[PDB]
RNA sequence: GGCCAGGUAGCUCAGUCGGUAUGAGCGUCCGCCUGAAAAGCGGAAGGUCGGCGGUUCGAUCCCGCCCCUGGCC
């Protein structure tokens, strides 16, 4: 099982950092697809 | 008024009685391509699955109410 507490924290810390570096709404939409869509790292985690 | 059957992507519709709708066709975007296009080929974006709540670690799928189409009245 690859859902350790430091595994999800590695994804959230990388997601919130990219969200913090989103300066326009178009960039945020691209970040949303990579960190909250059905192909995000959290997606493969929640799919298991 | 009854037990049902339906509301799902921009359009027209499939599909699942709990952890991915690997959704389809067409519509939208990028690349190869063309003077520029389209087709073709190869990549992608986009749905809070009818609304408000209930159960649950987690609900398009299970409970209750309501909204709107139909079938029978």
């Amino acid at each position: 099982a690859m859902l350790s507490p430091e595994a999800l924290t590695t994804a959230v810390d990388a997601a919130q950092q990219a969200i913090a570096l989103a300066d326009t709404l178009d960039v945020l939409a691209r970040v949303k697809t990579e960190h909250l869509g059905d192909r995000s790292p959290l997606a493969l985690a929640r799919q298991a």
